[PDB]
């Protein structure tokens, strides 16, 4: 679907943006535009990929004119620019509002003005039953995206969103913490052995975005079905992959869709599709055993490498 | 404490603003300013109170210059301007952000610039564990109020907030609607019989706002303790008072089954101050508070004049 | 001409907006959008009409983005959002400028951007020979609308306006004040018995807007011809309909800022206006008042009063 | 009253601003700031006056920040920046609103923020019974000025206004047209000989602004009493002064409305309209002799 | 190329705008819109040309809505609105930025929204190697114009620029000063006799704009090749044409902030420039200045001066 | 002059900002506020320094309200927020204008409104005889800083600036490239052997800012005198140390050099030629002593 087309990714210097580049840079796509504020991160990527298809635009989604110019001639937009950290959003909620909410309004308005064909907005499980300023701002962003998706019937723009939770082995998460502790001979620090988390990789997320991109109608929100595991099972599976069963250990659920969303949702195989108008959480989804957890971990390249005595990040 | 002071109420044409006028207009306060957008409502209100202490300002809290201008020479502000209806905010969430969040940032910034001494912001229980755009926007508003309340260490401005739920015998609430349905001989329309609500009056909310006004520290949020009841117990108690011993519809979209005034997180830091909790800046809900039975519910209803009028 | 079309009324929760719904809602129009600021009023309207064709948009004409979003996919706009009260505007003239003038520029620019086919702007007789801030701002609005309409030759947007004065039995006007005073046994309070007003119903106003809507060219202002009456003759006609011919009347005296006649077209306008039967058309450049129009006697005034259901019920 | 004070004139490059400069530059005022958009006019003016007391600010009254910055440390403001031509305003009424109404709002807000002591706003007779966009916009400007002047009780700022009509020997006005037509041997172009205009000089206008400046209270509008003449009387007196007798050849201006006249204070040479009919037809009529004596106040005519 | 078309000139009340009007007003062009802030200058022009083709718009290029509105139905735009005086920009550099940079951005965005076919932006030699706030701001404008000229591939708008220095017999310049001083028998005031300037008439500038208008691709900057001369040679050629070969000259000294040459293309630009006959074309990605271009001798300088109607008149 | 004061650094997450913290965090200063846009960098710094004196503000200098808010209660500001990369500014000159010029206008205007006492602005040698969008934008910023510094006589705010070039062993500079190229076994990639650069460390840069902070008058720009070296002498001295045996920058224009005050180790350009070819040239021995000021170099 990307042949001779132009894709723009807001927040493209982030982990998502990189995942998308690695998949698409050497395909038949014409151009990938990276839109973000930071010139150092953009320079590093330029050198890392050394690809003529990769165009970099300095800009801020808070700035309508900026995004309006970057989206001239663009076919598709992946909207991933956000403030995503909990403490900074707690202390500067206006900043979260300006970026996540007003920023989102700008990209969509620019997309509509420039006749962009498709826009996918990335959202988080923290938006379902939100408890802090970051989560709240993402919940508000969804509401905004859905309202904006109305009246585009004559026009040729489809806007929809995807929602996913934390991905395995992202920065400062449990898996790289456990791996380090095992490498350093330290006991694993475990809060609650029975705390459950959804388990999905960064590749799975890219697939979720690709699915929404192909199948979405205005205002749709897609969620990918994901299995879950307890921290107990995660630690056990990891000690077995790294050959340290005889290794010391020292001693609550996330939701992807609310009850309300569940009653209206379409089950579409590996995805739920929530059309615009029990909970689905890590406790009641498919539970992984150690063997199934080991298969998921082995989808991480740094972990495959460890079982060979190789070390990469 | 209001003697010869100037009070400005944003959203002053609403039910809150009226309750505040009825209490304070004929006391020793120098001036009450009503700041809102609607010329019709202001005109009606002006005729109703016909008081020289009552000054009217047309303006929108979305307009910084406008609120900056009206708060020149003001000592205290009750910030009550909001979009508060659920369906309206769901279909227009940007309007809720512009009014509830950005509008609040404007009022607070104007207050700081004009050396206003105290501001109390009104919030709702729907901001706790919010599930709809209205509640989400109010939750965001609380965070902004709190964040703005820091760095005022040099300045002589105090900002705090209050949070309360639905009041009994309000314009479009359950009690006058049930009475109205009976007057028309129709069965009572109930969404969820097992739904609990805090039972509280407009008078109590004014007390709550006055309480925060006297005692608040920067970033404080006050909540008033109240008993609760199911709509079932409420409907039953009202039928007994009216001597006429129901249609169950469904739980409506974006409507919880209980109201929450403090989250689990807040409950941990909150100070219990007798009839109020005080949440300082940086679980308590209608399900686990004092539950009223038909007898307890009746003794409350008989304190409401709108009900007294009907039993007499 | 409205079949399967989308109409948006800015200021749609007002009396004009309601008259338009009562006429068009149950016709073959596709959708009517109401655009205004107050959620309370919109909610009442929604319950009142209970129609799937009626869509509500919260927004302010001061906000370009807001009206730009509400007019996407719209065919026609009736622009009726205004601040119209005289005392309120004298103390806050910037608010009048912001809503009446800048708000009008916003709706028109949005209309041009969303390729809306026709926009009719509602104006008032107070724009003719204006003496106060409300009136001054409405005069400026007409000029802004007219200037905006001289830019559209490449585009498929037509912009024009209508001008009319108060409608009979509007809120806080003379007729319901008299009816009330009669019901409560009080003498009728009259300021100046010889004061004349144009006599015109709310249905007549909808017809005027429809006329402009059908026949308007860029920058036109349309005015509907109407008879007038003194308050004396109005009071007499009403007392007879209510069978209270000998009911006292109190001559209070002339109010601050209340004229004795209204003008619908100025002398300068009459020189250029085209007589088109029941309407005048003032073309854009690129005296007609209540004293000298057709004067009604009591019998004529009674036939007009009987057009109001509010009065019919009383007989 | 200007001793060691700072005066800012918006629209200072105009004919009024130059009249004020000619008057005040060589007094004990500390500084006169000229605030306007045109670098050309400001440069010529700098060269013409070659004075260290004369400071120039490029800026637009539509730009709040610009005027906020230019008025830091200013004691007094004469607000004279406006769009004034009638045809220009009919075709671009938004520019008139932006400059005359919103621009004025900015100057007053800037003056209030910077604690400027006095602001006098210049207005026109075309604002009384306005019939066109230029006049309507000036009428709006007065209402805005008056409304802003309420709430200054805590503050030490006084805002008021002046209103006057066309001045004699201004550019493209009646006198230089008649002078030019005689120079070119052409007959005098008269629309209506029986139409009356107030007769007043540029120096008189400067006096009017100084009067309001000294005596004004919040929201006051001052008007200067002036005699009037028919264009007929004007042509004759002018033909006689130039020794070219027997040479081939609204309808009045109003300075106070009926409503204002009821509330106005007669203060000798001035009316003072306090915040809440006088026209050229019914004011003192000049005959040919009185017109000649006025025309001789123009040095331009003496030659 | 102007038949039945609509042309808009920002800054149309200035000297360039007049030269374009004198040239095109009485041709088959449909309409010329003059867009500027000053009602006085516009009224003067209106009377001067008395042409039904000449339409006036009040507005500021700093105001996006104003220019958006003025360019509806416009085919071509000559963008000549600027703040161009050196002292003025030094004390208010923000005003230079607001008008020259943000104003240019507004005009270009308006042109794109209204589907204007071509825009030519006028720039100055002071943008090459800029040393003061006026020049610095004009350099920024070119960068902004070039950057905006990208991504218009789908759209049917072309944006390009021209750069030129002072033209002969413009206001407050050397020639009308010398001509006046001669008529009053006063000696000619010369700062630095060896200072070289490019020699180029107002008509040449119009041709340069017309050329850029016909030939430009997005982001192009055109420069017209021009010979140069010293003030010494300028004074001598003029003294001979006016028949005052024996006319006193006062050497004041080199003036503050006045260079001895102007540059039209930098070394870096010359490396990338295309030679197109009478013009250089710098595409969007030796120094070329008045010292190293063709020197005019007195005789060749006479032939240039004789192109001015103002000078031809005096030899009669 | 820092005792119990509040310092705010715009762009505080940069290499300069980190240098200032390393120096001042554990002194008797009351508070250091870091104002920048990036939550990731701010978080890492919070973790790295773990100090209660270090406050973080998310904000953009393009946003007047944001900077107005973070400067409430601030005594001194180091304005170091900029876009400084050349290609990036060539393709996006409006972003350079918005951040470097309008952003600077916002900081000073907020500084004035909140009665900040002293503001020092950081500028670059590329503002002298500028040739590309980044440099042009910085030159404009100086003009804006200087113009803003007039009219402050009544107010208790002083604004001034500093200008310096690339510092030794900065990211993507000549030195770490040479070290890395030996590390990857390739001979060193040299553009022009004869090209001169001023030779200066990050610590010297902090001193320059401290100097301006102590001595600045309204509209002043300070430059620190520094020696220079050929790329040859730079390359040669390092190869001896490592045991493996345009073309100049300008700091003051001819125009500035005429009015500049010589103040010992600094030039002070008051409001209204000095380059790397004609400054003190280091030989291999002098270059050796300078390279040894880098801990990055000492360690090897
Ligand atoms: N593990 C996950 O990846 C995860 C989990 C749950 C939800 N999500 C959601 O998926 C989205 C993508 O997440 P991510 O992991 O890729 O986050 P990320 O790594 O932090 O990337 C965010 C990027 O957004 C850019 N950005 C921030 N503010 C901007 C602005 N005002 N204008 C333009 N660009 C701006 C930043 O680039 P610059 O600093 O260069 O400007 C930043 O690199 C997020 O919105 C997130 O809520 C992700
Ligand atoms: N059950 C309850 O009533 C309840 C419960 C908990 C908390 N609260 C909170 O108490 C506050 C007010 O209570 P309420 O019952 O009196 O609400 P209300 O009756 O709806 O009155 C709100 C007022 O705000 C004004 N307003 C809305 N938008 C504005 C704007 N953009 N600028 C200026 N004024 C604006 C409206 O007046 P105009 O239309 O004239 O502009 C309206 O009169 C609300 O913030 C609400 O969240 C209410
Ligand atoms: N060799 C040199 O690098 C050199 C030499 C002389 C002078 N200077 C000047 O000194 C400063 C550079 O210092 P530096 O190199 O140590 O830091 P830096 O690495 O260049 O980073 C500067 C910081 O500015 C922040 N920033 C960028 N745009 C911003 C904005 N719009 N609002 C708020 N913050 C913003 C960035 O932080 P976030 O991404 O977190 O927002 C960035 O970390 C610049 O002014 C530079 O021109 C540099």
């Amino acid at each position: 679907m990307f042949k001779d087309k132009v894709l723009l990714i807001t927040g493209g210097t982030g982990s998502f943006g990189n995942a998308v580049l690695k998949r698409f840079l050497e395909t038949d796509i014409k151009e990938i535009r990276i839109f973000s504020r930071d010139e150092k991160k953009q320079d590093d990527m330029r050198k890392k990929y050394h690809s003529a298809k990769l165009k970099f635009y300095i800009g801020d989604v808070r700035d309508y004119n900026s995004i309006l110019n970057a989206t001239r001639g663009v076919d598709y937009i992946y909207h991933a620019a956000a403030l995503k950290q909990v403490p900074s959003c707690e202390f500067h909620p206006m900043e979260a509002v300006k970026t996540n909410v007003l920023g989102t309004e700008n990209v969509l308005e620019a997309a509509i003005q420039n006749h962009v064909k498709r826009v996918v907005c990335l959202s988080t499980d923290k938006a379902v039953y939100p408890i802090n300023a970051m989560g709240i701002s993402k919940a508000m962003m969804e509401k905004v995206m859905v309202a904006k998706s109305r009246n585009l019937e004559g026009l040729d723009t489809v806007i929809c969103g995807t929602r996913y939770g934390n991905v395995m082995a992202s920065r400062g998460s449990v898996i790289p913490l456990f791996v380090d502790q095992i490498r350093q001979g330290k006991p694993l620090t475990i809060t609650d052995p029975n705390m459950t988390r959804f388990m999905m990789t960064l590749e799975d997320a890219v697939d979720l975005v690709l699915y929404a991109f192909e199948h979405g109608e205005n205002g749709d929100i897609f969620v990918q079905k994901a299995p879950a595991a307890t921290i107990a099972v995660l630690a056990e599976a990891l000690k077995q992959l790294l050959n340290v069963e005889d290794h010391p250990i020292s001693i609550a659920f996330e939701a992807l869709l609310s009850r309300e969303e569940m009653v209206h949702a379409f089950d579409q195989g590996d995805y739920f599709r929530v059309p615009a108008d029990e909970d689905y959480n890590s406790h009641n989804t498919t539970r992984l055993d150690v063997e199934g957890m080991k298969q998921l971990l082995l989808k991480l390249d740094f972990v495959r490498a460890l079982t060979r005595g190789e070390y990469i990040s």
